[PDB]
């Protein structure tokens, strides 16, 4: 699963995980949040607000 999330953003929990507008984030754990998604990125993992990205990360 992949996602790709255009807003800027730095996480509101220490379990969460700030980005960049148009990063390539890894989309690996959704559900018991339908708000935060839990992605990848270099070596962490850690949710993300939903509103700033979508499905289609790609490359």
């Amino acid at each position: 699963m992949e996602a790709i999330a255009k807003h800027d953003f730095s996480a509101t929990a220490d379990d969460e995980l700030s980005f960049r507008k148009t990063q390539i984030l890894k989309i690996l754990n959704m559900e018991d949040d339908s708000n935060w998604y839990r992605a990848e990125l270099d070596g962490k993992e850690g949710l993300i607000p939903s509103n700033y990205i979508e499905m289609k990360n790609h490359d």
